[PDB]
């Protein structure tokens, strides 16, 4: 029937993909160790997007900006 009853839908997979950020970080950053790779990836809790300006920064270091 469902009347009345008018919600949105809210599926449940966050699939999300760790495994193969690992391997983007792992080429991204060499100089990077799987322990901080994932430190970050966890720090920031599951969050390439962010584990990536992370890196990316650190990767930087304090010097020229370049571009």
């Amino acid at each position: 029937g469902s009347s009345g009853s008018s919600g949105r839908p809210a599926r449940q997979v966050r699939r999300l993909e760790f495994n193969q950020a690992m391997d983007d970080f792992k080429t991204m950053f060499p100089n990077m160790d799987y322990d901080i790779i994932e430190c970050v990836l966890r720090a920031n809790s599951g969050a390439v997007d962010a584990t990536i300006d992370q890196l990316l920064q650190m990767n930087l270091e304090s010097g020229p900006s370049s571009g």
